[PDB]
């Protein structure tokens, strides 16, 4: 699709870039020492201040499919988001929050989604006091090398599942895929109730093996 | 009949620490750091503050690392985290150590020093971000299933000795239809099986990793309780 712009550089962006290999990514940062790592990761480097409108334009934010924002502090991240919104009101903005208390301000500035790595981290650590299964779960289903992965499968128009409940769909027994959620618009229902009825456009959030995932895609396709 | 839980030690201060402490309200926690500016933050969360160097064995001794329920390590760099872990292992070879890694390449070195579990917030973050380009459902899930205020939570439920499920396969156990809890994994020792096969057979000591409503969770606990009390 369209290129992705990343504003700022942290240790998050390095791991982000690694997963986005094969997509057109522009990294806008003012730290020149980072240029070589950016190129090594397969991305393009654009030197400038992401809180400056003219530099966001240089990165072609107005033609991006999304902008990911993670500057050194939350106030700078907010400043950058405000600059993006002056240029492009509709472009999807994903931002990293440093502090929990600032999340609402990141949204208010214009972020469509906020990710708080240190909230996630602190919560996983406190939950790892006796055993690490919850932390193992989160880190395994996000890793590519895992046999069992977390995927999103959209329910197409004319799907065999349209109008069918979670209970009657019997997705785990039929396909081997665990439904952990169904999402639509900006809403996510985790562990949907048996009487939730699938709609075309619903996104199924599932966990399964690659062959289980294919069985799921076939099961929910339109009749032939 | 409930033996008091042992204290937890936290070494260092990062932005993870504030949220960690918030979740450990109601348990005995000691925080060892050499930054005095954090003392008020520690007391405000209900924990105790110990001023000292976490890479210094005597200060680790002072922070009651010995006999702790767990030690959580999050220093400013991976080399310093490693230095701290080595100090802990000279004091207590068996205590459970959880460490925060700054850079991915250092994870195995942290494990080698003595960490039983490594958590990498920038790896998690980078991956969630990369998955959020079009929509945010995976990031919403991870952050939602970890929050206390959610109607649907991720929990760990142990299979008790003499359980009805002992010897019972996942298929025959029919846990989701019986209790309403999604089984996302089963754990034991340092190992986790995500989404166990139909013919996996439950054992006493197994930990069920599940997602459900509080009442569904209670139904799981009754279903798997011992036949004989
Ligand atoms: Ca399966
Ligand atoms: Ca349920």
């Amino acid at each position: 699709s369209r290129h992705v712009v990343i504003c700022g550089w942290s240790e998050s962006t390095l791991e982000c870039l690694r997963e986005l290999r094969g997509s057109e990514v522009f990294v806008l940062a003012e730290d020149e020492n980072v240029r070589k790592k950016v190129l090594r990761s397969g991305a393009n480097f654009v030197h400038g201040d992401p809180t400056r409108v003219s530099d966001l334009e240089k990165a072609n934010v107005r033609g991006a499919r999304a902008v990911i924002v993670n500057l050194e502090s939350d106030s700078e991240t907010i400043h950058c988001i405000l600059g993006i919104r002056k240029i492009d009101e509709s472009v999807r903005i994903i931002a990293e929050a440093e502090r929990y208390e600032n999340i609402e301000q990141l949204r208010m500035a214009g972020a469509d989604q906020v990710i708080s790595p240190f909230v996630i981290s602190g919560r996983l650590m406190s939950r790892s006091i006796d055993d690490g299964y919850e932390a193992m779960f989160v880190q395994d289903v996000l890793a590519e090398e895992s046999t069992r992965r977390m995927v999103e499968v959209p329910i197409p128009e004319g799907s065999k599942l349209e109008g069918v409940s979670v209970l009657d769909a019997d997705i785990h027994d039929v396909t081997g895929v665990i439904i952990i959620g169904v999402g639509r618009g900006d809403e996510l229902i985790i562990d949907p109730p048996r009487d939730y009825s699938f709609r075309a456009g619903d996104i199924i959030l599932g966990i399964g093996k690659p062959e289980e995932i294919e069985r799921l895609k076939n099961y929910i396709s339109a009749l032939v």
